[PDB]
């Protein structure tokens, strides 16, 4: 079956700004990188930029809610989001209506968040402030 | 410091055939559903679907290279790429990279992938053939 997300593509309009971006702002690690793409890692997570003609730089009212979250501790969040906000990193979202997230762009709108917490903590949390209609299986 | 990916969300214009796609034809675990989302785990990864009315059902041709692959074992790619296949979800890219790779699209159009191999399998291949400017860190 299934299992895992094996890696995330994001297309890239910019190589280099991209590169800096995850790897000097977000700090992730950088493997590899050629004419038209990198190789970088968040834990586990292997991310893949992908240069894209098609690629536009799009405004976070022009794109819909899909976004990729990345996890920071409890101790570390806060001065993370506060150093991209002090870098004029750009925002989409300010109401935490998932927990503890910082909602942020990275240079061609792809919606990315900081967030602390996993999916059984998320769950409970939901148990007490269940969002409308919401079922537990 | 980042530690992975905490969660992926994927904007969908009508919950219950996404949900169908996703823990029925996909095989994940839903956890819990509302009338806005839903939350859904696949090995490590957390899956929000979020109903969106601003997500438009996407030709591929329309949409970037922006797409999220999914781990499976070589022992098991050929058969869920043939169950896709008798549901009717089309492709979207043929394979031509190394590691078994079946390109196909969600309902909305999100770009999604089925990729046997992880990154260290890639960065060794492209040890061996490098791309054109590659360089490693
Ligand atoms: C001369 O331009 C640079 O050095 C930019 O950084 C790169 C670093 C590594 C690989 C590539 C792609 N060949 C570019
Ligand atoms: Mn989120
Ligand atoms: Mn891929």
């Amino acid at each position: 079956m299934l299992s895992g997300l094996n890696h995330l593509t994001l297309a890239v309009s910019q190589l280099a700004p991209s590169v800096a971006f995850y790897q000097q702002l977000l700090g992730m690690t950088l493997h590899a990188r050629w004419d038209s793409g990198a190789y970088l890692s968040c834990g586990d997570l292997w991310l893949c930029l992908s240069l894209d003609p098609q690629r536009r730089v799009t405004p976070p009212e022009e794109s819909d809610y899909t976004h990729y979250a990345f996890s920071i501790s409890e101790a570390d969040f806060a001065s993370f989001a506060a150093r991209l906000e002090a870098a004029g990193v750009a925002v989409w979202k300010l109401n935490r209506s998932e927990g503890a997230s910082h909602y942020f762009l990275d240079p061609d709108g792809h919606k990315l968040e900081l967030h602390v917490g996993s999916l059984a903590q998320r769950l409970a949390a939901c148990r007490e402030q269940p969002y409308k209609g919401m079922v537990f299986f």
